[PDB]
């Protein structure tokens, strides 16, 4: 029903996409949330890469499951 995106600063958010929307509107529902456009996060899941253009739900996620979030540099 739900995912589980963990950023890197340690906080977990509590995410919904539908099984086909691509890894990309997982990226989607964060940029609302977390304010943080695309490409300055990564997602991953136990280490393996994730990629958009195919369907997320047969790619790694899973129900309730937890993934693998990175962002940008400080920058100082």
């Amino acid at each position: 029903m739900q995912i589980f995106v963990k950023t890197a600063t340690g906080k977990t958010i509590t995410l919904e996409v539908e099984p086909s929307d691509t890894i990309e509107n997982v990226k989607a529902k964060i940029q609302d949330k977390e304010g943080i456009p695309p490409d300055q996060q990564r997602l991953a899941f136990a280490g393996k890469q994730l990629e958009d253009g195919r369907t997320l739900s047969d790619y790694n996620i899973q129900k309730e499951s937890t993934l693998h979030l990175a962002l940008r540099l400080r920058g100082g």
